[PDB]
């Protein structure tokens, strides 16, 4: 029957830090990671800022030889994965390598690489496409390259569920362990969509904040003056482990993963329904999966993208699931600081949820100057709130109406 | 414990036909769907042929306007999915819509859309990128659009495991049902990479047959004159269903999905190990999952890509797993006829494995004129072989060393 799953290692690249502790320091200090993009010329674009990873050194993780072959989103995914495995203390051996797998995902994948190689094709012909173009760009090659470098022979796969990827990746990797298919999974997501195609494509949809003259104030979930999401880069990885396996090796356990919910809105390609009906179905699935009274939830790390329709749908969902308890829990969007890491969003935010439990603090929703109509919950405006947190929920809701909810709680 | 999963509906686009029975008739006649690619200047390319879908009419499924928003790989996945749901006779209601989900995947996704939107960006700058570029290209939009069209509120996700995608999609959807997270799933995959970037990208790796003079002889799994795989387009979808749910509504049951195995080679980015140790672990994992002795396997739909090293690894893996039975079972690669549909390969090949069971015939490996060193198994060279088939395996072994095996059995 179903086994318990705990978090024993975590790894991150975000716009706030080159690891977890430096990123977390930023979150708790209400620091923005959003800045004008320096890696290309955006003067012809309607949005010229985002959350970049600053000063990423791939040579802390990989030979410049292996690294040259890999898109930035794969490099980010590997960096976070390597951090997570080291942080876990896990040693890979002949006795366990079949029982350790990986599920690292991306929503968009290797958009920089495909753009560059598409440009080569068009200006110079097919003989200029890099030999490494396919293995170096396709989304499953975080899982692939990690398994080759560490000798992981367990379940090996990748999700792509747009803005829900990281949450689904962690949730389904827990099911792998819960059901006996593996004892350990490295799970999360990675994204680097800041190329002409990414900024251009989201721009053409008018989905992005155009607050070019105050980029740090752009991402303002539930604020009446929000005008779309901020595009952000990075990676989150967690080592998920069966409880007895963790106990048997004296693993440090951060928290327990008790609940996972999925649902489909079956509403619209890009817009959530105004009432958040699918988000509510998804949270209720996760809470039943965790065997919880909804009143046990202390903290929600919202999806909280800073889109008009997205932010208000989450309020409706939370009110619908939690009723009067909606006024007692704390809910925050760390996207206020990090921006929207798309497929990596659920991965970094699962990590913020686990540290929320470790340190007993709800991170702030920065830039929440004027909450909108009906956004009257404890949204942890401006400043981090120390408080009791036994159960934390992490929500993701993406294109295609695809919802994920993770439930973590303190481990004793 | 666990619930039983049956196949009640199937749908397909392949280089052999615009549905299952037309595709299946080509398979059993040993017809090739491989030809020079039309409406495209491939002069500068080392490979100029593949498996195109011929005469596809999206307006049987979608309005011209809704089709304009979607890459061909999404149109193909939606076509196969609609076929599969129609073939199952399932009726979606408020009483069951939360129990019906989708997992349709792709390995490579929207190369065509990326090409067209690159052209706009490079020629006319970012403002000429299509507003539907992102939602009309992301891999999870087959799952997304299908769920919106049919009102499906069950688990909604998409895998991307390169050439293993359709195998993993079907297996993990089967688990959703086995473990009570859903009663019904539409699962499989779709691909349209037989375009400039696909022929160019795989071409730059020299992974493709260059037999331009005789495209129909290019795909020759286990033949001593093979020189790599053939790029093909299409899609497969299956309606997976809990047994009692299928029995209660009087569903037609094609066969039972009894086993699913996964493994990672942890060996190389593109090359399998010489002895196919990973493929061996995976097939063993799948037989254990089904509670079956290797002696009970009658038919294997091989990965059989027509790569030198891939084909020989699968022979070694099958000898290793089946020992004294390796010669009594029949194994064929339908890629000899369809080419390699990448993430859709596992989807169409599972349908062919289900139809092998229904029709008690092993499909041929065409073009197997001169078996190579050690390729002395019953590879069903040239012509279909009627025979007793109670148990059928379908193997997929993809880039990153990601392995999947499905086990189907006759149901009565
Ligand atoms: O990039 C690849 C690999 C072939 C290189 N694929 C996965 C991500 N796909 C994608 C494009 C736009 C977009 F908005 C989201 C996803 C494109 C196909």
């Amino acid at each position: 029957s179903r086994r318990r799953v705990v978090i024993t290692g975590m790894g991150m690249l975000s716009p706030l830090g080159l690891d977890v502790p430096s990123s977390w320091e930023g979150i708790l200090a209400g620091r923005s990671g959003i800045a004008p993009i320096e890696h290309m010329d955006l003067s012809a674009y309607s949005t010229r800022f985002g959350g970049s990873v600053k000063g990423f050194n791939v040579e802390e993780y990989l030979s410049a030889k292996e690294a040259r072959k890999l898109d930035l989103f794969i490099q980010y995914g590997l960096a976070a994965s390597f951090q997570a495995v080291r942080d876990s203390g896990l040693e890979v051996t002949d006795a366990n390598r079949e029982r350790i797998g990986v599920s690292m995902g991306s929503g968009i994948g290797g958009l920089t690489n495909i753009e560059n190689n598409c440009r080569s094709l068009f200006e110079q012909g097919p003989r200029r496409i890099s030999p490494f173009f396919v293995p170096g760009s396709i989304i499953n090659m975080v899982s692939g390259f990690l398994s080759i470098h560490l000798g992981l022979q367990g379940p090996n796969y990748a999700l792509t569920t747009a803005q829900t990827t990281g949450t689904h990746s962690i949730g389904m990797a827990a099911r792998n362990i819960a059901y006996g298919e593996a004892d350990v999974m490295v799970a999360g997501g990675s994204e680097m969509a800041a190329c002409g195609l990414g900024l251009g494509g989201f721009g053409a949809a008018r989905a992005l904040s155009t607050r070019n003259d105050e980029p740090t104030r752009a991402s303002r979930p539930w604020d009446r003056d929000r005008d779309g999401f901020v595009l952000s880069d990075g990676s989150g990885a967690l080592v998920l482990e069966e409880l007895e396996h963790a106990r048997a090796r004296g693993a440090r356990i951060y928290a327990e993963l008790v609940g996972f919910g999925m649902s489909g809105d079956a509403f619209h390609m890009t817009a959530p329904p105004e009432d958040g009906a699918g988000a509510a179905r998804c949270m209720k699935n996760a809470l039943r999966d965790a065997g919880l009274d909804p009143r046990q939830v202390d903290y929600i790390n919202a999806h909280g993208t800073s889109t008009p329709a997205g932010d208000i749908a989450e309020i409706a969902a939370v009110k619908s699931v939690f009723g009067e308890h909606a006024h007692a829990l704390s809910m925050s969007s760390t996207k206020s600081m990090t921006g929207h890491l798309l497929g990596a969003a659920g991965a970094v935010e699962a990590i913020f949820s686990v540290l929320a439990l470790r340190d007993q603090v709800a991170p702030p929703t920065i830039n929440l100057d004027n909450p909108d109509e009906g956004c009257d919950l404890d949204l942890v405006a401006h400043e981090a709130k120390p408080r009791k947190i036994d159960v934390a929920l992490s929500n993701s809701f993406g294109f295609g109406g695809t919802n994920g909810t993770l439930v973590f709680r303190r481990f004793a």
